[PDB]
């Protein structure tokens, strides 16, 4: 299977008029960075609809993987299910990106964007998907095989889903957020794979991107402190090879240099009381 190159993109996909969109749609920022990380009631009650859409597409276009298919597809399905829950895609406008969500395919660590690539048989393709609905997104992602999967890489893709639930599961308050970087680095090299580091999980509210970073390796000198009320994401992208990547021209598409398949899961997080809630459940 040769490497994938540029696709070609399908014109921007209408979204209903009635549909409120992110403040940044068509701007070439984003306000964001400085908000709360910790959310009122409101907002937290918001989320789980948002997160419960966003999971209800991702699970949609998840479907329609398989040989034969475009990424563009993907992409078609996904935005009508969100438009069609009364959900804007947030990735469609955000810092200029064209499409509704991102389709990484084999050596794609992320935000590959949705073209005329065709998808063939032994491929994997990550699925992220954004909701923006009641002023709040809600983001999650998967890695779907495509026909006869390589062992290799349907161990990748299996270990890197349980590297995420792993992390998840250690989520509570009162418990340094560095935890989560060290539970899925220690798994991940267990099977001799490689954690991204430059590309993070987190914080998520009224804001796409609050400010919050989550890492995914070990990094102890992270002193925060997971407290009741905080949302982030947990989205570790995991490599069979070197760390090192290229940004295609489109100032998007991330590469493995050695070509090497990558694979990704997320959830939106919610810190409660006691422990963590999933909000990117259906
Ligand atoms: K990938």
């Amino acid at each position: 299977r040769t490497a994938l190159s540029p696709g070609v993109l399908s014109p921007t996909r209408p979204v209903p008029n009635w549909i409120a969109r992110p403040e940044y749609v068509g701007k070439p920022a984003a306000q964001e960075g400085s908000e709360p990380w910790v959310q009122t009631p409101e907002v937290i009650e918001k989320m789980r609809v948002a997160g419960r859409i966003a999971a209800g597409a991702l699970a949609e276009a998840g479907k329609a993987v398989a040989p034969g298919v475009t990424t563009d597809e993907l992409d078609r399905i996904a935005h009508e299910y969100l438009v069609d829950n009364g959900a804007y895609p947030s990735t469609l406008g955000y810092k200029g990106f064209p499409k509704s969500c991102c389709t990484s395919l084999n050596e794609v660590i992320c935000h590959g964007i949705p073209d005329s690539t065709v998808i063939t048989d032994g491929d994997i393709v990550n699925i992220d998907v954004t909701a923006y609905i009641g002023g709040v997104h809600g983001d999650t992602n998967a890695t779907f095989p495509a026909g006869d999967v390589a062992d290799e890489h349907r161990l990748l893709v299996d270990r890197t889903r349980e590297a995420t639930m792993r992390a998840i599961n250690t989520v509570k308050p009162g418990r340094a957020l560095s935890v989560i970087g060290r539970v899925i680095e220690s798994y991940a090299n267990r099977f001799g794979y490689n954690v991204v580091r430059d590309f993070t999980g987190h914080g998520i509210g009224t804001t796409f991107h609050n400010g919050l970073v989550v890492l995914h390796y070990d990094q102890p000198a992270v002193e925060t402190i997971m407290q009741p009320g905080m949302t982030f994401t947990i989205e570790p992208m995991i490599n069979l090879g070197a760390l090192d990547y290229e940004i295609w021209d489109d100032g998007w598409t991330v590469v493995t240099k050695d070509r090497k398949w990558t694979a990704q899961f997320e959830h939106t997080l919610l810190v409660t009381d006691t422990g963590v809630e999933i909000l990117t459940c259906l």
